[PDB]
């Protein structure tokens, strides 16, 4: 059943190398792409390419690439490889991509997700020489039907010069119909309109991405796969920690400060969000909804058990499994998810009015539960911050969940003071390890110190934390937020130096 | 003439003294008053007299003390000089009260202004006592009007088990109409109301706080001053920053990436902020737009000017000077502002939504770029965070402005690494001190930090960054955010052992 059912598109149809010509050295260019879905493939193969023969010859060839999160290997993989790229945001999680970067061979910053459409039509990246979308399917409209993910592409497709669109016949044609695109202006020039989200549920838009045809410069035809999660269940150090905070949401029903259904809930992707989704699946709580950025394993099997109505969200994150599965079931989930625009999802009035619950990982937390999301030892990038500030600074309640202790136990995540910081103590409420919960509701920093140390840290590095806390309540500057400034940040040192943070 | 004009509730007023009787030791009490204007006055004063005295005899007597954001000398000044306060928040500039929270004696936490409502109807503070706030007037309904400022008021009413008004005829009757109080869902349980303003000056509720009368259990009639501070002189280093910032939006006019009448505007107090609104009285943008969390003597001479056309925000913050000029002439300002409930004034999605640029101060930032407005040397605090965060994040360009030394020189603003963080690199584009203006937009880390030391810095301490710098690219554990974790913190540690960040 032919894709593009635009007669006079398929007239722009060229194969991917030639398309790749009509992107420049010195390009900004904007792409589909989130948590490792919808991304286009073949055009970035074949720039990649095109890319090493030029710096071989001694010939300029990078571009600016700006994404809506996360791709693969064929984008950020293979462009990485070529070093083909001289700037990067706002969200990358390939290995290749990720070396680069942290060895400074490409410039990156991790922009709030919900904000990149914004100051990229601010001009903050500069002028978009390029869009280049995955496309399931071009209407008979001209409309360009999206594939696992909106991202930013709507923005993109406005900003853009010039535009290339991948429509890929490995996408499910089924996917038609379950993005919801508004046409209203959300990241534009001010004063911005209201955007009229009450409910989870509410669509506001059509299925379909807009763009002027004569901007349309190539269309490549392709048939490449996404990234999927791995198929991995989630362990016994996960399972404390979803058993913590699911007695956390029960007493808070119970004392009337969630309703039974809780609230729209934010959750993100991995061993513990699995385990609070595993949970929740068979949990007390019924008629759950969803508003979040990804659509993961978890959310698809509530979904299915009836547990969660509906679901709201930018992007997928499917094992290889729950892909098989919502493929054969595309028409009864299609009528459960709704994808959106990621600067609607990640909005931040939308997420306060909504009273979302946000649940999200990090790298460590201070004594005072200041959160390190991005930077380890304060200087090499993981992924990056997207949408856990959105998030957690909008949220009726702010939730961070971790192991104890990471590389075996030679990593505390409770650490005097955090060595990068992506939340304030302001922006996190609630933490959760395997070791207990701490609620730090109404509480100032030395309180906050209390019951993080007490609740959450590893009885391996719990004494070791009380010594700085009374040595510093002690000794420090002022005692507001007690800090001994010579010690401070030496376990990180002490990893970097012997490679445990525990005292031989 | 009368200020009650409500019959029923006359029958309620009584003594100073009788009413503080009503606080008992271990309420929580949430006041009126924001930057110096509009908090009760002869209630705490009484209060405070009566805590000293049980003290001296060996009783306890404090409260937890809630409030909009400053007070003045007759709150915070005399309950702290009481010792009488246990907890404070979310906000507070009273030197003695700083004291007390800087020695452990009172426990502190700086809520981001606009949320203090929300996790107040939460239950974060626990369940409020006492309401106390100051009223211009009671009209015939028993409405009550506010004074010099809405703060949280509303609010606190609403929670309060018992209310207690101050009416103070020092305040000008002509104030009554000035104030915009919603009776929508702001901060109270999900899903929230939209709040529909989409224009600075429009009005989207009445002139009243409303409070069941059954709940009023004294009136005090009072007669007493706001903390009108001392205008402020911009210095020649606050004519050199607001010089750099004026001319920065001059060329984004001329670019076209902001109107000819900027963008609303949210500014501070002092040296700086006095500086900036002074160059905007003298620049070339017509029609400009206050959208903030105070009036300030500068902003009131653009209103009379005609140069600025309206001026939201939730408070005055006003001198001797400049108070008895609105004070004369009510009737003409009344028409030009609007004040509001701080969780209106300060909503995420209404600074997005309007563009706000956001032009606030710090104590330092690191050469990344990353801001502290709350923590000298990480641990002893100054003011709090007050709304630099609602306001950072959500602005449509977020600017930070300092002099790029404190202490008479002994200390650099821009330094290796802040000792604590309030504000992410994410949350900060535009850094202006006297020596330059950094534009940070669609820059990685290192890139900001090239820009922050060759534009910002003192000549003082540009040597020692830079070394710092180029040291930590060549050793960090990682090069994306380079530091050398054995020196990071340092030059606070010198500063605390020598007085001075400069060697010897
Ligand atoms: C913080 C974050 C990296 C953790 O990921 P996670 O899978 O949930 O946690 P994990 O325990 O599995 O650890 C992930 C990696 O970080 C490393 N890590 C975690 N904590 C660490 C620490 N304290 N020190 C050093 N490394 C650490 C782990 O070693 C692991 O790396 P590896 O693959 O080499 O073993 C991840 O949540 C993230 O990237 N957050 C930012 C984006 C975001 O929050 N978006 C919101 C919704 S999805
Ligand atoms: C950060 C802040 C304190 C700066 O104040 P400022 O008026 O711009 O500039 P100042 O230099 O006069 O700061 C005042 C004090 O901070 C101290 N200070 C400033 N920078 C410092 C530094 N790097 N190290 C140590 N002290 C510093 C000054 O010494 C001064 O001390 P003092 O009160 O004993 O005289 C102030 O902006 C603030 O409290 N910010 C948080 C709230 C806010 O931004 N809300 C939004 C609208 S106001
Ligand atoms: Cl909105
Ligand atoms: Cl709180
Ligand atoms: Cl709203
Ligand atoms: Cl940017």
């Amino acid at each position: 059943t032919e894709r593009i059912r635009n007669v006079a598109l398929r007239s722009k149809v060229c194969p991917a190398e030639t398309a790749s010509e009509l992107i420049k050295h010195g390009d900004v260019v904007g792409t589909s792409g989130f948590t490792g879905a919808g991304y286009p493939k073949e055009v970035p193969k074949a720039l990649a390419q095109r890319m090493e023969a030029a710096h071989d010859r001694g010939e300029k060839y990078q571009i600016s690439l700006i994404t809506g999160a996360s791709t693969g290997p064929q984008l950020d993989g293979e462009l990485a490889k070529a070093n083909g790229v001289y700037f990067r945001s706002p969200f990358n999680t390939d290995a290749t991509m990720r070396n680069r970067i942290n060895a400074g061979e490409t410039e990156y910053f991790d922009n709030h997700l919900g904000q990149v459409a914004g100051r990229a039509v601010q001009g903050n990246y500069g002028k978009f020489n390029i869009a280049l979308v995955e496309a399931t399917a071009i209407t008979e409209d001209g409309g360009i039907v999206p594939t696992s993910s909106v991202g930013n592409s709507q923005t993109f497709l406005n900003l853009a010069e010039k535009v290339i669109i991948e429509v890929n016949e490995w996408q499910n044609p089924m996917l038609e119909g379950i993005h919801d695109i508004w046409d209203g202006n959300v990241s534009g020039v001010p004063t911005r309109d209201i955007v009229p989200i009450v409910r989870a549920d509410q669509r506001v838009g059509g299925p379909v991405l807009r763009v002027n045809p004569d901007k349309i410069a190539a269309i490549v035809r392709t048939n490449d796969r996404d990234r999927n999660a791995p198929f991995a269940a989630p362990d016994e150090t996960a399972k404390a920690i979803a058993g913590y905070l699911l007695d956390f949401f029960g007493h808070e029903v119970k004392q009337n400060r969630l309703p039974p259904s809780l609230l729209p809930l934010q959750s993100g992707v991995g061993n513990v969000a699995n385990a609070v989704l595993e949970g929740l699946k068979e949990g007390p709580f019924e008629n759950l909804v969803g508003y979040s950025e990804v659509i993961q394993d978890g959310m698809l099997a509530m979904l299915d058990s009836g547990r969660m109505r509906i679901a709201s969200a930018s992007s997928f994150s499917l094992s290889p499994e729950a892909a098989e599965e919502i493929n054969n079931r595309m028409d009864f989930f299609r009528s459960k998810i709704i994808l959106r625009q990621q600067d609607v999802s990640n909005s931040p009035g939308i997420i306060r009015r909504l009273g979302c619950i946000a649940m999200n990982g990090m790298i460590e937390a201070d004594i005072y539960g200041n959160v390190n999301s991005t930077r380890v030892m304060g200087s090499k990038m993981m992924n990056g911050i997207g949408g856990s500030g959105d998030f957690a600074r909008s949220s009726y309640l702010s939730i961070f969940l971790s192991p104890s202790t990471a590389k075996g136990g030679k990593i505390s995540a409770i650490v005097p003071m955090a060595a990068h910081v992506d939340h304030i103590m302001q922006d996190a409420q609630i933490f959760v390890t395997e070791q207990g919960l701490a609620d730090l509701r109404g509480l100032s920093p030395v309180q906050r110190a209390r019951e993080i140390i007490s609740k959450c840290a590893h009885p391996d590095y719990r004494p070791m934390l009380q010594d700085y806390f009374d040595r510093a309540l002690k000794n420090s500057f002022g005692k507001h937020t007690p800090h001994l400034l010579t010690e401070a940040l030496s376990w990180h040192q002490r990893f970097i130096d012997t490679g445990t943070m525990l005292p031989s």
